[PDB]
């Protein structure tokens, strides 16, 4: 659970990603598959992109990118309340993508990482704490729902 200083740096943060959604989303793909490569054999639309230049100029990734940072975002401003949110999502992701618990922990080191990289102004200590603690309890959470629908992490 966080505090309500914890969710105010979550959502603060949150608002600098929010001024270019499409190209955190892309720096976040592009370091997860670079750091994690088993995570782009997920993409099949994505093979062919094999350069950074092809990732960056691919609307494909971009697009993508933006969708599920969209969906983040508002899972975040929910502050823990997010089961309505929460529930397509695990009902996607263990059913028909089949995304590890593991790879949700990759992405979550990517997007700190580009979040350090692009603000690190607004991402120091506590900033950097409230984002782990945010991500994991989003984790913790459609972890539990993967196992409701029979898919084990
Ligand atoms: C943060 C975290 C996250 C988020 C929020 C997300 C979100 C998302 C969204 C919103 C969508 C659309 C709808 C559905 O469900 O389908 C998607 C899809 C998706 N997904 Zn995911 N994700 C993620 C992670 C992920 C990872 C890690 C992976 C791998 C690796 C993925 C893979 C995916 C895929 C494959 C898909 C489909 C796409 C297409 O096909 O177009 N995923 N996704």
């Amino acid at each position: 659970v966080l505090s309500e200083g914890e969710w105010q740096l979550v959502l603060h943060v949150w608002a600098k990603v929010e001024a270019d959604v499409a190209g955190h989303g892309q720096d976040i793909h592009i370091r997860l598959f670079k750091s994690h490569p088993e995570t782009l054999e997920k993409h099949d639309r994505f093979k062919h992109l094999k350069t950074e230049a092809e990732m960056k100029a691919s609307e494909d990734l971009k697009k993508h990118g933006v969708t599920e940072l969209t969906a983040l975002g508002a899972i975040l401003k929910k502050k823990g309340h997010h089961e309505a949110e929460l529930k397509p999502l695990a009902q996607s992701h263990a059913t028909k993508h089949k995304i590890p618990i593991k790879y949700l922990e990759f992405i979550s080191e990517a997007i700190i990482h580009v979040l350090h990289s692009r603000h690190p102004g607004d991402f120091g200590a506590d900033a950097q704490g409230a984002m782990n603690k945010a991500l994991e309890l989003f984790r913790k959470d459609i972890a539990a729902k993967y196992k409701e629908l029979g898919y084990q992490g």
